[PDB]
């Protein structure tokens, strides 16, 4: 009927149901200042139930998410993007904001160590610095690496000594009897000896570490908090950047700190008036991330906001396992379908799917049942066109995307010199 | 009208709608019953228990808060996995037992307080370490478990019940020195004479690393779970934790969860007993051992489950598949809040669950949902759908949030 | 009665609601014609923005997909782009090699002189290349002997380049012929010293990681010596084309070798400096027949700054699942925007169906009014093409049309191998 | 309709188009010389796209070969036959043709070494010799018995003992410490040692050799080279024979002939007058082949055809593995289906399926999509009967075949 690519309907009986972009927006519209999603102003109730991006690469996720962060700034909100090549941080970054990247002359001084403020903190982030394993297995090794990491880590906070230089080479280069020996005292003294099994799960250990630490290691170091700089208003904004050449190799540890922000804002304290977005262009990106879960399902007190974006329904499962994967998705209560490539039909029926169908008295009437959007118009649909599905019992409407253009305000990256 | 659907001149078989009103004088007894989102309880849908699946902010606080307090307005008595001291701080009264390790007011307590007989110790080793999430992990757990029940019993007999001795024993203690312990004990020989055997003490060490940290940290005391349960004036359980420590603390809560399963199995026959079980989020709990058992043959103890779920991936994903059905399925009253529509495989399942009708129109047959995944997808939050256990028809009923006065502080830092 | 004649092979319909829409060849061609310069696919300009969404092809064997990459690579040509060509027995190079172009096949005369060695510029560049040398494993074991691999691999190489001595030969030793105790104090000093040493554990994985490298390395170790860099071939305007040729006989010897430079450039792309102005191709004509690249999935993501065009053929689902996995294949699949069918055996239903659902359904109102969901093409129809003939579904909203594949004919400008 | 086993229609619209037994045979005649598939000529053009005949058994498809084989040696065509108990080799075997078999007097004498003819010769036969493992981990084995056979008969044949025995000897009998002895100074030497893993992939390599190699050993010696035979135009056909009760001790040997054949074909010359046929008997019996892909695939200018059988679509993929086999049946454009038994309804609808549906318009106006050939209609194919679908488009034919008489101008077997 105009806004339904279907054939136009006598009388809408139940389900999904759709509307024009206009028709929404001033559904949406609210008294209060909000945020806009692809043009439409988001509810201000759907802000801490999350939004996902779903859609082929080209489509307009940046857009977007660059809209949003914008009108998200206008407001005054603070905010956490993972932001590839430094785009974002040309764009909106202050000179208050902060930047994490361990080759940017401008980036603070960071270590693990400067997120411990109880005894319940090192498993807590040994989980952020060691990311759940792909597999069962790899997960065990993970295990006996946070073990490795969080006992040795203690100790040298203990003995004053919290280097990451220390705990790399205890953890990676100091022979098996070595850090045996410097294990004594610690939970990990015993656990770690008495039988190859023992001996195994530590060359285990030895080996994870071996491949997350590195980045963790060669960072410059100083005494920045993600955790203190949360607590603080006058904070900036905190715009993780990396030169994309080189994003295999710090996918470990932008996922850290991804993670690091995931369980941090669970320690905040009670402050209604906090409203902090965490922007991860690409969900599938990092590595199965430990607390995102929680994050996604108690972070409305901490006014936590998540909006990430993903391509294929395949990429997650892979990273997070289906089951995990389906449940990480679940928890984003508000959708934008961007449209997919045609070669990927089992996204596209996915998102079609969600989507949902509606229930219609058409024209001796007749009820038919149907999707509201078939997976061949996702397929088909044209760059900067999304279908937008906000949480809650809203319509959900086709609206086009408009390609704001920014000023840079700041260069994306500064050479480590 | 209540019906989402085309409306018909007819209904042939299956599940029926009705409005919510309808439905309130339908379920109404004479009895004092509890309510679930406005609506009566059957008094003999309670020991069938209650599942309330909905996304996150839908109203299962609202929901359970409401069941809790109808519930102590009847007197009757409960546990509740209480999330940052919510459901404490609004229902607690002074009589009310705490278990929390890192609250001032919370009870001393050690597993130890609940052996009372030698088939005890396996009972609740099982409560301390849970089943593990694959058939690998539950090998090791069982090994954990052997060097469990075994240590902590040695340890009771030579009047030694200490959690701090079983700790050092069982993860600190060098393999020799723990060997030597064990020595005279069923695991005297299992845990040697091969690598395999060192292999499955090595196994059960980093078990019991992992579990029982949070014990030993728990502030001591001669608290029972089982004494408190047998004691009418007993009040009720809150056990309670701050979020940000929910991972720290999920084996150490899914122990008390646990325990409670397998104690109301040797409670003392008495009719009288209502005794409800809130676990606010199942998923988020360890694979408990007993929790099976007690959603089926806690009807003469009067146990009453109320538990919450969101995505059927989450509980599937830490009981498996096979057994996360088994479990869902032993809840025969079920209420739907609506969830995301990026999740329309749970969506999917929870139409399925409220069924389909067949039905007669303007003649011709037609079979089709009561609730369409859609509908679930698209409903407001303090929605749900209410249907009880057994023959009784489904509603679309919206949740009140009525307020609560704090009696109490949620929590009081020790 | 009338749309859906000469285009629609199912029964013409009276109004087309939404979907999939089929266009006749002709028409498809004038709606994607453009005023720009533009390559051509099956006889249809091709849209220049779908150029760096990337082209899949897939089709039994025989059915053209050769005169179609043959003709994407000439009109590409014409145009002055850049490309890479995965060249079977030398096929395209015979036809399109022009002097100024690179060649790389080990047993070919012409073929300049190479070792990742001259591809290490920073440090991160070591376990960057490491992923292109040894690919990922295909199972998850695999996969796990295929890291130890790389540990083994990128703190030899790592040190041998230290002291000067920069040798595939001298890496190749190190790696699978010196002995434990040998290969255990020359690591001595790298991070890898004690990574593998101090069980039995530790001692396997150096097991597994010489029985990888044994693997990978033999062709890069009789790889002919020289100076060339891929990476800085790409940064040269100037630089030609890269034709990447072997003999089929010798296909599965070096499987590993063309399967890392296919992942050298795939990484590579991503470091060039931001130039708007480049076009450069990169043609696989089988991908399934590669191995499992560490690389490729990102570039068919982040290529568009460096004016990555991909373009890759497939003939049943099955073949790249079983390299990538079902998961990581959909994936990849999935990063290709634009299409082309150019029908397959009856005997393969599955991948068939995976096609015509791919090409998708439209939904339609015809007479006797009746609302229609269905395939805009049938498996049947795609197992019942004939030779030379497609479906052309470019990216984005267009229309797909069956379009005729015309043979033209190339002179040989060079020949294909040369030496033994 | 006459062709048609369903419902008549009054107008075909999409899919799958059924004909006639005759007038397909007048759509695929052509001007030059043809073989026959079932009485239908076969179009030229399909022959290097390869035949898969899918039948239960004695449905015929031993009837059907017979006479494609018959045909093709009319047209004066060469070729190799995987032939049990000797049958074709009985009917159309003459003089100058060559006969595989260890055990029948008339043998070739044969070793692998025969067809090393550069370096990267001896992996890709050891991939022959050692065919791919059903598992992935019995492949990991595989690769291990690949590397001890490849260095040991190497070296052996740089000191001048290119012996099969003396092979077997070392890779299966010698001692753990004397073999590592001997593969001193080849790739080998290392790759066996230094650990318990080391020690254990050399263990695994010594089980599959010993599985493998028998066979080859007690193969009668001789000069033989299926590479040199290939490239002889002169050179006859070669028969690939067997007796049915030694067929599982024979299983690996005669893979490797087959797996020879399939990889030796891409190294022939350039010759467009080529047209060399595999016949593969039953695709499933043989063992997972590691060429037979690529020669599915890269044959075409070498002029190879190949002609396989299938019964259930369970035994392929039991051996290949489920996306393995797809890859491979899916690489046959021709296909044959015999009927299959009732108590296969999978196999039965998978035929169906490839066959394919179309869509139709009836008078009841009706479009109607549906299977041209319904599993039941081949779960119930009388013997001799078979449907005929050539690569591309053309219609498909239910066609007789018809039992043609040959007369024995050579013994089946001749004891040794
Ligand atoms: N002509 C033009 N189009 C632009 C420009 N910037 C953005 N666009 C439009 O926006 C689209 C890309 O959207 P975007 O959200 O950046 O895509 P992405 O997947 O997030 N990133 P990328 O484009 O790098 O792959 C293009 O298809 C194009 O239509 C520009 O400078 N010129
Ligand atoms: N089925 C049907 N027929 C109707 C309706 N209203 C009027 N009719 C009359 O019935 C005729 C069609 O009946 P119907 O049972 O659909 O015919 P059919 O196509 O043979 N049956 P089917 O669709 O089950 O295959 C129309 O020509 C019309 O005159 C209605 O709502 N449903
Ligand atoms: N105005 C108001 N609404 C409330 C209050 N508590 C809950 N609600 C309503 O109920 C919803 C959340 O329900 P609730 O049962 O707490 O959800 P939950 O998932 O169990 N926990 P949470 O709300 O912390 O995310 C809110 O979206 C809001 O509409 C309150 O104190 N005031
Ligand atoms: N006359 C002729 N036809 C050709 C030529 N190259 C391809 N063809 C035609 O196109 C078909 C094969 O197409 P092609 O794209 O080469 O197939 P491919 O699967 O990529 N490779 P191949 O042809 O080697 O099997 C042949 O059957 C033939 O009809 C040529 O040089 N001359
Ligand atoms: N009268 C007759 N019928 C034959 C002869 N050879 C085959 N047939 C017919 O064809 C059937 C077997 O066909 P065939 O192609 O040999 O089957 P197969 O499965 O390849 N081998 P087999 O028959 O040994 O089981 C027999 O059941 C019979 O009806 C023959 O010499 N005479």
């Amino acid at each position: 009927q105009g806004e339904f690519g279907g054939a136009p309907f006598k009388r809408f009986l139940r389900g999904t149901r759709i509307v024009s972009g206009g028709k929404l927006k001033r559904m949406t519209r609210e008294k209060a200042k909000q945020v806009t999603v692809a043009g439409v102003p988001m509810p201000r109730d759907a802000e801490p139930r999350h939004l996902l991006v779903n859609g082929a690469t080209g489509t307009g996720k940046s857009v977007l998410l660059r809209e949003l962060a914008y009108t998200g700034l206008l407001r005054g909100d603070r905010m956490v993007i993972v932001d590839p090549n430094g785009d974002m941080l040309s764009k909106f970054g202050r000179d208050k904001d902060i930047i994490l990247n361990p080759y940017d002359q401008r980036t603070k001084g960071w270590s693990f160590f400067n997120e411990i403020r109880n005894d319940y903190d090192w498993q807590r982030y040994a989980l952020s610095v060691v990311p759940r394993g792909k597999t069962d297995e790899a997960e065990e090794w993970a295990s006996y690496g946070r073990l490795l990491l969080r006992e040795t880590a203690k100790k040298l906070a203990l003995i004053g000594t919290p280097s990451m230089r220390e705990l790399f080479h205890w953890t990676t280069i100091a022979t098996f009897d070595d850090l045996r020996g410097f294990l004594e005292g610690t939970l990990a003294e015993s656990l770690f000896a008495g039988s190859n099994e023992a001996s195994k799960a530590l060359t285990s250990a030895r080996f994870v570490l071996s491949d997350k630490l590195p980045e963790h290691v060669t960072m410059p170091d100083g005494d920045f908090s993600i955790r203190s700089w949360l607590e603080d208003p006058n904070g900036g904004n905190l715009f993780i950047t990396w030169r994309e050449d080189m994003g295999p190799a710090l996918r470990p540890l932008i996922s850290a700190w991804v993670d690091v922000v995931c369980t941090s804002i669970l320690s905040l304290p009670e402050e209604p008036k906090r409203r902090l977005w965490l922007f991860i262009d690409e969900l599938a990106s990092l590595e199965k991330l430990a607390s995102l879960a929680d994050a996604l399902t108690k972070g409305r007190k901490a006014g936590l906001r998540v909006v990430a974006g993903l391509q294929s329904t395949s990429q997650l499962d892979d990273v997070y396992g289906v089951k995990e994967a389906q449940t990480l998705r679940a928890s984003f209560r508000s959708l934008v379908v961007l449209g997919g490539s045609r070669t990927d039909p089992k996204t596209n029926e996915d998102m079609s799917l969600s989507l949902g169908e509606h229930e219609v008295e058409r024209d001796a009437l007749e009820r038919v049942r149907e999707r509201v959007v078939m997976p061949a118009e996702i397929a088909n649909l044209p760059d900067l066109t999304a279908y937008v599905g906000f949480a809650g019992n809203r319509p959900i409407a086709k609206v086009p995307l408009e390609i704001k253009q920014f000023a840079n305000r700041q260069p994306a990256f500064v050479e480590g010199t």
